[PDB]
């Protein structure tokens, strides 16, 4: 830590908080994760240096010290939400929306080929800069170990995650990936619950409640329960207006129910909707 001096706090998460740093030594900028108070997870995040990608903040570093660990982060300068906020009275536009998807899904192409899941992805863990870049952050601090009690956020989570499923599949980010995309056309969150049953009765309302047709195995899933309420399926024309046929498509693929039918990134970044794909530099006040 000695060789470094905070500047600002960027962020807090579950795990810990987050300085904008400078080596006190390089003058480089650096974003610092603090997390407090042990051994697979040491390996686990030095598993995490390796994986390095355009569309992943990249780990610089790992100083582990007196029982504080601190990972040592590329910075960048804004994160989806606040840009989302930004654009709320026009929105994005559409080539915008459409590169950050393409970007993220190359990135999670590269993490799932891998076998990493990034397990929470969600507009803040998003994060751009001004050359057109967004980046999956934040990264594989899911198989890692765990200080404000501050709730997290059930907006994104696959209907699997919440049904109790304990092996689930890269199919997961996808899932919220496309709430993203969705939110990301619109100006308002898909799925916006607020506790567990009521984010799962929300996907329902939309989706309709799954049963055996829809999600072979649905039924036989720890917190499932017959005494769910039963939802009709609305078209995504009611669902994302205006986004068009492909889009509409693409997004109902990344919403599937069954994880094993959901499509991967890979599959998504040879879908038509990315025929005509561009890569516009956003307008972005720092
Ligand atoms: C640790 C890594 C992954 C990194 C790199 N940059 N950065 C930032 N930068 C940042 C700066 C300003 C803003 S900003 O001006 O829009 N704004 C103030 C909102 C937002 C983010 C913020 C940030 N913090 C959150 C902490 C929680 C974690 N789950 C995701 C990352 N982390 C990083």
């Amino acid at each position: 830590m000695e060789n470094f001096q905070k500047v600002e706090k960027i962020g807090e998460g579950t795990y810990g908080v987050v300085y904008k740093a400078r080596n006190k030594l390089t003058g480089e900028v650096v974003a610092l994760k603090k997390i407090r108070l042990p051994s697979t997870a040491i390996r686990e995040i030095s598993l995490l240096k390796e994986l390095n990608h355009p569309n992943i903040v990249k780990l610089l570093d790992v100083i582990h010290t007196e029982n504080k660990l601190y990972l040592v982060f590329e910075f960048l300068h804004q994160d989806l939400k606040k840009f989302m906020d930004a654009s709320a009275l026009t929105g994005i536009p559409l080539p915008l929306i459409k590169s950050y998807l393409f970007q993220l899904l190359q990135g999670l192409a590269f993490c799932h080929s891998h076998r990493v899941l990034h397990r929470d992805l969600k507009p803040q863990n998003l994060l751009i800069n001004t050359e057109g870049a967004i980046k999956l952050a934040d990264f594989g601090l899911a198989r890692a170990f765990g200080y404000t009690h501050e709730v997290v956020t059930l907006w994104y989570r696959a209907p699997e995650i919440l049904l109790g499923c304990k092996y689930y599949s890269t199919a997961v980010d996808i899932w919220s990936l496309g709430c993203i995309f969705a939110e990301m056309v619109t100006r308002r969150a898909l799925f916006p619950g607020d506790s567990e049953i009521d984010q799962l009765f929300r996907i329902f309302r939309t989706l309709g409640t799954p049963d055996e047709v829809v999600w072979p195995g649905v039924t036989s899933m720890p917190d499932y329960k017959p005494s769910f309420p039963k939802w009709a399926r609305q078209d995504f024309s009611k669902v994302v207006p205006p986004l068009d046929e492909d889009g509409r498509s693409l997004l109902s693929q990344m919403l599937h129910y069954d994880p094993n039918k959901r499509i991967s990134a890979k599959a998504a970044l040879a879908h038509p909707f990315f025929q005509d794909v561009t890569k516009p530099v956003p307008h972005l006040r720092l």
